[PDB]
Formats: structure tokens, sequence, C-alpha cells
């Protein structure tokens, strides 16, 4: 390419006012709060916020 | 390409005022709060916010 | 291409005022709150906010 | 009062995409682009976006 | 009061994408771009975005 | 008061992408770009973004 962008996040402004935030987890998988994330994966598998319980 | 964009997030403004936020999980999978995420995957599988219970 | 966009999110403004937000999960899969997400997947499978209970 | 609001702006989300914006003024008064403004005035005169040419 | 708000702006999210923005002024008064402004004035005069040409 | 707010700005998120921004002024008054401003004035006159040409 010449002027390319791929897997790009730009120009973001975020505010989060939370008086109480609580997470309880037993034997599982919890994913919370992913923000402004970017990736590019070539010839492989790619997951951003993936939760899996058991196998 | 010449001026390309793919898998791009730009120009985002977000506000989140939450007085109480609670997550309880047992033996499963919880995904919460994904915001302004971008990826590009070539020749592979790609998932952003995927939850799976067991296998 | 020359001036392309694909899998792109731009120019977004969001507000979320929530006084109480609660998530309870047992043995399943919960996905909540995905906002302003973009991806492009080439020659592979791609899912944004997918929940699956068991296998 | 007990739970009052007066002269209040809340919960606003705005987007403005403009490719070209031009303002030319000679000897006058121009007011442009007022957004999400609040005031409360007690025992006095109050104007938000007021233009006046001469006196 | 007990739980009051007056002259308050909260919970605002704004985006402005402008490719070219130009202002030309001769001998006058120009006001442009006021956003998310609050005041409270007691026993006096109060103006937010006021333009006046001459006197 | 007990839990008061007056002349308050909170919880603001703003984005401004501008490729070219130009201001030219001769002999006047230009006010541009006021954002997230708050004041409270007691027993006096109060103006936020006020332009005046001559006197």
């Amino acid at each position: 390419g010449s002027k390319t962008k791929e897997g790009v996040v730009h120009g973001v402004a975020t505010v989060a006012e939370k008086t109480k935030e609580q997470v309880t987890n037993v034997g599982g998988a919890v994913v919370t709060g992913v923000t402004a994330v970017a990736q590019k994966t070539v010839e492989g598998a790619g997951s951003i916020a993936a939760a899996t319980g058991f196998v």
C-alpha cells in the first residue's frame, strides 16, 4: 500500500465515572473493561476479548 | 491500495456514568465493556468478544 | 482500491448513564456492552459478539 | 428545594462532520456553534447567544 | 436546597470532524465554538456567547 | 445547601479532528474554541465568551 491503516484505533476520548464496581468469579472466566485495543494478525488466529469456561 | 482503511475505529467519544456495576459469575464466561476495538486478521479466524461456556 | 474503507467505524458519540447495572451468570455465556468495534477478516471465520452455552 | 435542577443540560451526544466551514464578517457580529450551554442568573439580565450590530 | 443543581452541564459527548475551518473578521466581533459551558450569576448580569459590533 | 452544584461541568468527552484551522482578524475581536468552562460570580457581572468591537 501507500497510505494504509489496518487494525488501528485513533482519536478516542472516553470518560468512566463509577462509584462502585465489583467483580466476583468462581471457576469461570471474566473479561471486563477492554478499551481502545488494536491488533493485526497474519496467517494465524486472533481474538481480542475471548472468555472460555472449561476444556 | 493507495489510501485505505480496514479494521479501523476513529473519532469516537464516549461517556459512561454508572453508580454501581456488579458482575457475578460461576463456572461460565462473561465478557463486558468492550469499546473502540479494531483488528484485521489475514488467513485465520478472528473473534472480538466471544464467550463460550464449556467444551 | 484507491480511497477505500471496509470494517470501519468513525464519527461516533455515545452516552450511557446507568444508576445500577448487574449481571449474574451461572454455567453459561454472557456478552454485554460491545460498542464501536470493527474488524476485517480475510479467508477465515469472524464473529463479533458471539455467545455459546456448551459443546 | 430538595431534588432540583434548573438551568441544566445533561445526557447529550452530538456529532458534526463538516467538510468545509467558513465565516466572513465585516463590521457586524457573528455567533456560531453554541452547544450544550447552561446558566442560571438571579436578579440580573441573562443572554446566551446574542448578537448586536452597532450602538 | 438539599440535592440541587443549577447552571450545570454533565454527561456530554461530542465529536467534530472538520476538514477545513476558516474565520475572517474585520472590525467586528466573532464568537465561534462554545461548547459545554456553565455559569451561575447572582445579583449581576450574565452572558455566555455575546457579540457586539461597536459602541 | 447540603449537596449542591452550581456552575459545574463534569463528565465530558470531546474529540476534534481538524485538518486545517485558520483565523484572520483585523481591528476587531475573535473568540474561538471555548470548551468545558464553568464559573460562578456573586454580586458582580459575569461573561464567558464575549466579543466587543470598539468603544
